[PDB]
Order: C-alpha cells, then structure tokens, then sequence
DNA sequence: AAGACGTGGAC
DNA sequence: GTCCAAGTCT
C-alpha cells in the first residue's frame, strides 16, 4: 500500500543531516529525556532551552529531583506555565525512587501509570531512552500525518490521535524507533510547519497526498477555539513600615496551584478596594489603584487592578499568608501575572 | 468528550 | 486578531 522503506529513507537521511543539537539531545538519560519532554508539552523548544539547562543543573539526577522540596522544584519551573506538569513530574519521580529504586520503568504500562505520563510522553521517552517502539505523536506529528495521508478528521478528538498512532506503527522503522520518532517531530518543526510549509524542500515531497492535491495549507483540521471568559481581579500589595510585603500561597487544587501571589479577589462586579479590604479583614487601608492590565491563560483572561496598601500588625501572620521582606520575594515562585504586579508596583513607587 | 490548565512567539 | 507551542488530567 504505502512505500514505507522509501518514505523512511528520505526522512531519516534528512534527519541525520538536519537534526538540531538541542541540550537534551546530548545523550539519552531517561531522566533528562523525560524532564525535557514534560517541559516541552505545550511549550516552544526555544522557551524550554534555558529552563532545561537550569533545571538539570539544580537537579542533575532523578533522586535529586525527588529529594528536593516542592517549593524548590516549582521555583525552577517559574514562568514556564501549566504548573501541574512539574507537580506531576515530582510526584512521578518520587514514585520511581521509592517504588522502583531510582530506575525509570521501561514498561509502557508501568511508565504510563506515573503521573503526567500520557501517550505522547510514553512514546517519546521510551523510544529515545530504551528503544521501545511506541509512537510519539505530538501536535506537530498530527499535522504531518494529516497532510501526508490526507487524514481530515478533527485532530481534537482523542479518537483521531488514536488513528494517527496506529498509522505510525504501520509506517514506522522498527529498526530504529527513536530516530524515526525524532525525525517526524523534527520534520514538523523544520519543514512541515503550521503555515506556509516548505514542501518544495520537504524530503518526503513525493509521498504527500496534501501537496499532490495542493491543500497543505488547508490542513490539519481542528475545531475553532472557544472564546474565553474574562475575570476581573483585584490585587493588594501591602507593605508595613520595615518594607515587608504580604503574600500568600495558593491552594494545591486548581489554577496556579501552590504558587505564591499577592492577596487577590475576583470582583465579578464592583467594590474592588472594598471586596479586597473585607477579605484581608477575614488591619489594612487601601489607596486608589495604580495600574490595570490583562493577563491571558488558555481558558480565561484576568483583568487585574493593583491597589497599594499599608500594613499594620495587630496579630500573627497565619498560613497561607507570609510576611516577606522585599529582598526575599525572589525566593518565592510567582505567576507571571503577579510578577508583573510587583514590577508595576515598584515602578509606581519610583 | 471536551473543559481546565500558562505562557509566549509567529503570522 | 489566530494558531500553535514536541499534552494530560478530569
Ligand atoms: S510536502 Fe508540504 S505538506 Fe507535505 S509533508 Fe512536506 S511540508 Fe508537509
Ligand atoms: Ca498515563
Ligand atoms: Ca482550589
Ligand atoms: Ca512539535
């Protein structure tokens, strides 16, 4: 049916030739491949590079990561987004240490039982690190295959991914699955790009139904995103006389879990300074807002308003709250939105 | 199934 | 503005 060998040859030769020397490609420690694959979920290669370098310098092996304090691991992820990824990884390595004594399982089902490890990450890690011939279908590979085999199913359905997964097993080169899997990923990065794909340069120009029919720009097929809710948020930056600032740790469930923030209130309607004033009551005086700005998430947009305030100590500071010397805020992991809050507060203070 | 879950860069 | 970023949990 499908000229697998001729296809594989023009792909893998292209790949030994064009492969980028990325940091996590220096070797095949499963730990390092695994860390990189988690960081790369919904995140551009170029963004990941500096975080990977710093993360592995802090946590050079699996037990280092497991032994480390949740707070330390989260701070190393600060700014990357989708922070549940690193809680899942941390939990997952703790389990690989206790349960399996430090060795990354090479059994798919056992590896996949670990938190964070879905079908993509099973494929990527096991095919690169241990040679296991599982497909590693990322969003890019779904685009590639959609264009190659002219598969028009919505790639948002879980079922479509399962179809693409089966296709990969058929066309795969079981002689070297790691390189096969990498090469498809690399092809989507370097040639078969979301817009204006470089089909003329493409190595597998000859096997591409979409190019033949002239529709590469028309793929892949994906349901248009839903518009996201908007959420007004009042944020208090409260300083006492010695310059200390009040922060609090978000709970471990839901949005931006276990990250630190300046005390904040979702103000569906009005009464920002009021709804804020009452929440810290549950001794503070808040002045007029100093800035308003938006911050996007995938599924909502915060509309933040920052209110300065003076803190007067009439009691102890009870969890989740913490009294932080300004010079110590850098120790805590904050979301990018509250990083900006602080920046805006300090430039107003000038 | 399809919503929750961050952030940034290239059109 | 849109689409994607080497997805996964619920
Ligand atoms: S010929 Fe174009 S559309 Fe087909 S795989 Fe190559 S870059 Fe993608
Ligand atoms: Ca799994
Ligand atoms: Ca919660
Ligand atoms: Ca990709």
């Amino acid at each position: 049916r499908f000229p697998a060998r001729e296809f594989q040859r023009d792909l893998l030769d292209w790949f030994a030739r064009e492969r980028r020397d990325l940091p996590w490609r220096k070797d095949r420690d499963p730990y390092k491949v695994w860390v990189s694959e988690v960081m790369l979920q919904q995140t551009r290669v170029e963004t990941v590079i500096p975080y990977f370098e710093q993360f592995i310098d802090r946590f050079p092996t699996l037990e280092a990561l497991a032994d480390a304090d949740e707070d330390e691991v989260l701070k190393a992820w600060e700014g990357l987004g989708y922070y549940s990824r690193v809680r899942n990884l941390h939990a997952a390595v703790k389990e690989v240490k206790t349960r399996y004594g430090g060795k990354v399982p090479d059994d798919p089902d056992e590896f996949s039982r670990l938190k964070g490890v879905g079908p993509y990450t099973v494929g990527a890690v096991l095919s690169l690190a241990y040679g296991v011939p599982e497909p590693a279908v990322d969003g890019s590979v779904m685009r590639v295959l959609s264009r190659l085999f002219l598969v028009t199913d919505d790639i948002a359905k879980p079922s479509t991914r399962k179809r693409f997964e089966q296709i990969v097993r058929e066309i795969m080169a079981y002689e070297n699955p790691g390189a096969f899997n990498e090469a498809l990923i690399e092809l989507g990065a370097l040639v078969c790009t979301p817009r204006r794909p470089s089909c003329l340069l493409c190595p597998v120009q000859a096997y591409c139904q979409a190019f033949a029919e002239g529709v590469a720009e028309e793929l892949p097929v994906k349901m248009k995103k839903t518009a996201v809710k908007q959420v007004p948020l009042a944020v208090a930056v409260l300083a006492d006389d010695e310059g200390r600032v009040l922060i609090r740790k978000r709970d471990s469930t839901g949005l931006l879990a276990n990250l630190w923030e300046f005390p904040s209130c979702e103000t569906d309607g009005a009464d920002g300074k009021e709804k804020l004033e009452q929440m810290v009551g549950e001794q503070v005086e808040l002045t007029e807002p100093i800035v308003s700005f938006e911050h996007a998430f995938s599924h909502l947009v915060w509309q933040l308003t920052v209110f300065p305030g003076r803190l007067v100590h009439g009691g102890p500071v009870e969890e989740p709250y913490r009294l932080a010397p300004e010079d110590e805020l850098k120790a805590y992991a904050f979301p990018v939105s509250h990083q900006r809050v602080w920046r805006e507060y300090k430039e107003w203070a000038s």
